[PDB]
């Protein structure tokens, strides 16, 4: 007759921190929780091109002078678009199923979903990092950001954190895929994920991207340099506009002669703001063992938004996790 | 707060037929009928706002290529996604076919389906883009909220190419092969919507359908090969091109992840009340043909503040997207 209480979590963050490991443990019968893995097979094997080696190979052939730059920036953008696809497909498939009545009930849910990354990772975070590093243009970044899907009510995002030394240790330990392992990339990603956390805190504080936009300095070469510096950003209690994702958009490329952002670009920021609204944000330190890491995330559950879904939707969710694990190489 | 009834129309179709001219006439007070707001093609976004001109860029690419082409097609979609995100908060709900004249009409020059689906599909069919690239684009189609109407422009190909010629320099070539394919693709679009409106789903006839290989792609680029169907079958729709080996397992069964992509496409198109409109008349007559469809179109219930925001949006988009 009645409803299933669901809490959904997107575990997200810089690669190499331990998010996937944590997610599998949480889902393990050793501790009812479903886990949706990174869509590895979609990225690597389902098509003729592997996007992870492709994106690194592009910067390699950029360095070796075989790729004219210019073209590299365009190809880099295209590989980055391909990362998003399976996230967009999964989000489209699951978003009808969670149900409504988002509330912080403080109870154990009937069903917990753990998604490995939210779409914001491939549409915003990784693209923003590539932009800040000079691997991609603002135009290419806009193109990715515009494809972010709106999160419906009840979303929770848990951004993983880890001290730099242990992060480097762990990056050393991942299997060889042909992935780009670059400490400037890592530094930048780490800063961008703090910007994300800060954006969410900024919005929940009742502010909007125009609040402090005037007084904000133009974000040019100097801004980009600082965003690539290890530990230049951190999670803030009350963030400033300058601590969020919005700040990197106050660049000359996006303003008229008189210094004023075009309305069409302002719309792009309004959209970004609205799409993040339903993400209840948390951070989790992963310095512990896998078991302690999962416990850290689990201790957040009673703080999270739950929705009310019906039996048939919850069943479709179980089938979705089963299918996705199977087809993605779990 | 005071209630306002809106009909919105995405006028769409192959470039060169007369869509933009028609929409400008509709917006003009001289066409009478309903007070109409027109949203043009995002020309400046494509051509002048950034360093790279994507129109020149995509055509120059064909003159690694497959990846650059996919990225240019991505950039076409951007301003459409932004505009759709902005305006969808203003249309309101309570979609119905009311039969009566709305308080105002919106005319959008193209729907997001053009840049995320139709043009990518044409490029894929011509071997200029991979299926993987096509999926990437299709996945970014936004869901149409209740009350959308789409009008696909049609025109005999002879007059279509004539229109492109008048406008073209005095020795400038026309990509006849691309235009031939896009005309078929837009018929597939029309057929897809008719197909969905009849309560059918992409799975209907999927098994019986031949895999869409070399022969399918030949037919798809063939001038006049497709048309608007009274009663479309699956093979007349956009769904058919997706039954390809690239998307199937060993047993020739579509992977569930790809099936989900097709479900999403199907749902995203649901709220598009579909029409076609012949544009062989003068611009005044073309505007009248499109406007005569209003009694059959969905309208929504918005309000004065949101309608006012739509007028500002139209004013702004027209200004910022110009030359
Ligand atoms: N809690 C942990 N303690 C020690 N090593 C870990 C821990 N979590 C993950 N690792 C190791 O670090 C590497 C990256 O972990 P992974 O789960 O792939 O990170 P992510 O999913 O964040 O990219 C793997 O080699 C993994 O075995
Ligand atoms: N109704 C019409 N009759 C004759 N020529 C037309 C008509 N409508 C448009 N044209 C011309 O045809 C060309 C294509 O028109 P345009 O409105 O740009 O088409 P589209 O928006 O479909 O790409 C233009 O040169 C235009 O002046
Ligand atoms: C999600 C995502 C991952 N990656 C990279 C980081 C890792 O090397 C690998 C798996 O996350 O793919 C991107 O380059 N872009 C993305 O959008
Ligand atoms: C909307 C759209 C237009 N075009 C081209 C066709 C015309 O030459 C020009 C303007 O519509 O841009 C694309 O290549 N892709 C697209 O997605």
């Amino acid at each position: 007759s009645h409803m299933v209480t669901i809490v959904r979590i997107y575990l997200d963050g810089v690669y190499g921190i331990g998010k996937s490991t944590t997610g599998r443990v949480m889902a393990s019968a050793a501790s009812p929780t479903l886990y949706f893995p990174e869509p590895m097979a979609y990225w690597r094997t389902l098509f003729e091109t592997d996007v992870i080696s492709g994106i690194y190979d592009t910067q390699n052939r950029k360095q070796q002078g075989n790729l004219a730059v210019d073209d590299a920036a365009l190809i880099t953008a295209h590989y980055q678009s391909r990362f998003t696809t399976p996230y967009l497909i999964l989000h489209d498939h699951t978003c009808t199923l969670f149900g409504g009545n988002s509330l912080q009930r403080g109870t154990q849910p009937d069903l917990t979903l753990v998604f490995d990354r939210h779409p914001v990772a491939s549409t915003v975070c990784f693209p923003a990092a590539r932009y800040l590093l000079g691997d991609m243009s603002m135009c290419a970044l806009m193109a990715m950001v515009a494809t972010l899907p709106r999160e419906p009510q009840g979303g929770n995002i848990v951004v993983t954190t880890l001290n730099v030394e242990e992060h480097i240790r762990r990056l050393r330990t991942r299997a060889r895929i042909g992935e780009q392992i670059d400490i400037t990339l890592i530094a930048t990603l780490r800063n961008v994920y703090f910007m994300l956390v800060n954006t969410c805190h900024f919005l929940r504080s009742g502010r909007v991207w125009r609040d402090g936009w005037g007084e904000l300095p133009t974000s040019c070469g100097a801004y980009k340099h600082r965003a690539t510096q290890m530990d230049a950003f951190q999670e803030r209690v009350s963030p400033e506009l300058g601590d969020t994702l919005f700040a990197l958009f106050k660049t000359q490329e996006l303003l008229d002669d008189r210094g004023v952002i075009l309305e069409v670009h302002a719309w792009a920021l309004d959209a970004l703001m609205l799409k993040l609204r339903n993400l209840n944000v948390f951070s989790a330190d992963l310095s512990g063992t896998p078991r302690q890491c999962a416990a850290v995330v689990e201790s957040l559950l009673p703080l999270m938004s739950s929705t009310l879904s019906d039996f048939d939707s919850a069943s479709a969710l179980e089938r979705a996790a089963r299918t996705f694990n199977a087809e993605m190489g779990v």
